[PDB]
């Protein structure tokens, strides 16, 4: 009924057992014809127990992977290279495609939630996992290949590489239980958020100072720029806002970035407004609650009610140069630059009539809902 | 019958009073599967009557807005800023998507005509309008949020902000205004003569020298480059070009760009030449149109081209996949492709001998244009 | 069609065809199979000419890098006030812009040329046309599209002697033409072999050129990387690639992180494998094939592949998406991502301890290519 809503029903589980889960969100242009442009963005939510680790792979999708709760410790591996990462909320990093990596919730009673974007390499909006080792869920891809290349690449019998490498190790799937002595191993080398290869260094999204804040809202936003060339390449931003409960983020709109955003705590009323076909004004709201997935399309003005303390997270395409637009209140807000004789021209008040209205609301970005 | 060329009937009209119309035409993708490289490309022709103005919007598209003739006074304002322009003919102006514009007709007693291109943000080939305030035509988007919503956000009663915001002003988008109102809008237009928050400053496409220029023609070209560093975002170029009456561009091609062109102002007949298979063997196919004031016709690269005036000629091109494009004539003396094949080459390849294509070729002694005679 | 990433030669079909060589294209990519979408703008072009053979002067509405398989050839490239012709041996690359004229002369007295092409379409995707100047028995000069008036005020001349020395066909062979002896030493004379580039005629590319990046007594890989080095493959994102890999031979298990690799055999026979991870009709997939001299294949990004060498191969890769790719191995000592996994993350993911697997892996002690025994 509503088609930029995605409620947490819609993600199908890719992998999953006991310990967490993975589960991958439909294709945005499946839906509606409207997010053809959003065609090769998937969006993945890993979650996994305490002391858990995901199994070694690589994907032919590259991907951004953001912490919604917990701590984690993510590594990432190329031909010559490891780099192993300590992540707190709100960090991020990117994994290359095909380029090893593994996650561990070091986290001793808090499970551990990631979100992630993927964008396939090969076939649009398409991407599977590459595991070099067997489990319940997945052979080693290692098997692919005919017993005389096998022998020939590791130079030894075929019976030790199948016993070593092939076989099921001791099954749970790509998601396992990890004894404290071997968490403690895995987080001796990892570092903290605070380059090589290709291997970048994580990004802290509340990193500094928020773009707009009051007593109502934040919004952090790490853009595409010199300070991270690699959002250069994706043209991409990425964005936090923490909306306070009983709160409101006031009518507004990206003027050209499209955002795919996921909440990552709390719930709220989102309204989202649009022209269609001699045209309509039509208005499209959802009950936002954790775990869903909403879009934004670009210049659609968008306003969002907090239920309680709300987290969103935003993956922005088509980000360079975007300005975020209000429509009301007194910072960004474009209806107020318009001038004073074409308020009056446009509008039912007089221009005198439009510019006090508009000057009521004192405050900008967010507002008490009250 | 001829998928290239896109008479003006083939635009149809999205807001239109008496005052002036907003017309868009077809999307390309519709017409031919061959134009699926411009499916994000749509044209907009604007009218208004003197002392009219198109009422503030955005859209969810990229645009740059030229005008065909008349002048204007077009406003762009983002979140924190408002600048306004005097444009005149030949003036191009870039209005990034999501920012508001409105566009007054200046002049007391001329029509005012707009090409724009605009390239959607969000669904291939389609965009829409977000009017501010409502009219006849459309609501105000700010209808669309709930009472409590707007309350809060304008910090008012839901009465005045439907009185004084929401309720209709009627006329429609394109309204007329009184002589003391245009002074009004244009008291601080600017008339920037060269580039000086992404609101940037309007193009002169005819600024300086043409590119090509001859008794019988002129070609000005505004390219993507370190001098417009919007177009080598965009990755495009905007030409105008001037065929005097009873004069001829040469058969030529744009090596790369792919170019639509607009009619804005004066007749002609387009002469366009593509190899179809009828694998095996294929056929040179001509298309042909007679060009009106108007008129939309795209030249594919590397298609070659003449171009025949009944009467003064003004044809803007919009050129995508513009970087490192050359315009390649197929006669003349400068730019002429067929003269750059080695003799030897000439000779194996046309029945004439060497000396013969070689001798007929520098025949033509002028460039580019020439006479129809 | 039972591996969808295997092209036999077969499915190459011939465009130009008669008793001095052909001109053959490959099915589009996107045709096979919806996973190659992607490059559904490529289209490889394969090209065999006799000797003392000309293939006569044309332009495409298409990008082109062309590459000597076997031969030598004398390449000739014309735009509109320029030309330069190229003497081109086995191993080295050349970019023809879309729109610009080129010729190809086997310049061998009895060595055929064979010639790979990659043809990217400007106007409609995976699809382009050849425009030639002159008529033959295959195609039409694209000047008879144009009207007489036209032609006559064009070339200022009388018609028929336009259709004389121009239009007529030049009894007739063909695109591909049998040259004497003395005019293929005119054709050469003016040759330069693998200067400052010039209106976007840019030099011949030698692929071998300097030291491999991979190298052993197995194999060897070359490869040329979009970067400052060559900015024309940085405006393309492409890379280039050579591979020879010597008889009874094996590549190890490896593959490219983001390129996408479109490859031809240039020399050769061979056994493909290629694994791919996918869901039940999630498991592993094992695709082969047997290669041989003119089969294309297509390696898609992260897919693991191993090559194993019948005779001396020679492959011709064709990398799209290519900056910052990274050609990683999984097994043998450099290159191996599977060493880089951290010993504990090895023993918690693989059958065996930590220990065997990093004593398992460390029995390898080549990198690259080894011994298929």
């Amino acid at each position: 009924n509503n088609p930029f809503y995605f409620p947490s029903r819609r993600f199908s589980t890719r992998y999953g057992n006991q310990n967490g889960r993975i589960r991958v969100l439909q294709r945005f242009d499946q839906r509606s014809r409207q997010f053809q442009n959003l065609q090769n963005h998937r969006i993945v939510q890993i979650e996994a127990k305490p002391n858990t680790l995901v199994l070694p792979k690589h994907a032919d999708a590259d991907n951004i992977l953001v912490i919604q709760q917990g701590q984690a410790t993510v590594t990432v591996a190329n031909g010559n290279n490891r780099k192993s990462f300590n992540l707190d909320e709100g960090h991020a990093l990117r994994i290359p495609s095909g380029f090893i990596s593994y996650i561990l919730n070091r986290h001793d009673n808090q499970n551990l939630r990631v979100a992630k974007i993927s964008m396939p390499v090969n076939t649009p909006g398409q991407f599977e996992d590459f595991f070099p080792a067997s489990s319940r869920d997945q052979s080693s891809y290692l098997q692919g290949f005919s017993r005389n290349t096998l022998e020939a690449a590791f130079n030894a019998e075929f019976n030790e590489i199948r016993r070593v490498l092939l076989e099921e190790n001791a099954n749970e799937g790509v998601i396992v239980k990890v004894s404290k002595e071997h968490v403690e191993e895995l987080t001796k080398h990892a570092k903290s958020v605070s380059e090589e290869g290709d291997i970048t260094n994580p990004i802290n999204l509340r990193e500094g100072e928020p773009d707009l804040s009051n007593n109502f809202g934040k919004l952090f936003e790490v853009k595409p720029d010199k300070k991270n060339p690699q959002l250069q390449d994706l043209d991409m931003m990425l964005t936090c806002v923490e909306i306070k409960e009983g709160a409101l983020v006031l009518p507004h709109f990206n003027s050209k970035a499209m955002v795919i955003v996921v909440v990552n705590k709390g719930t709220g009323n989102l309204e989202l407004v649009a022209v269609r076909k001699n045209r309509e004004v039509r208005r499209y709201t959802a009950r936002l609650k954790e775990g869903d997935v909403f879009i934004m399309p670009a210049a659609h003005p968008v306003a969002i009610n907090a239920s309680s303390e709300l987290h969103l997270l935003g993956f922005g395409i088509n980000a360079e140069n975007n300005h975020r637009i209000f429509l009301a209140g007194d910072k960004d807000n474009v209806i107020d630059q318009i001038e004073k004789q074409a308020k009056d021209l446009a509008f039912p008040g007089s221009g005198e009539q439009v510019e006090k209205l508009i000057k009521n609301q004192k405050e900008s970005h967010f507002v008490s809902a009250r």
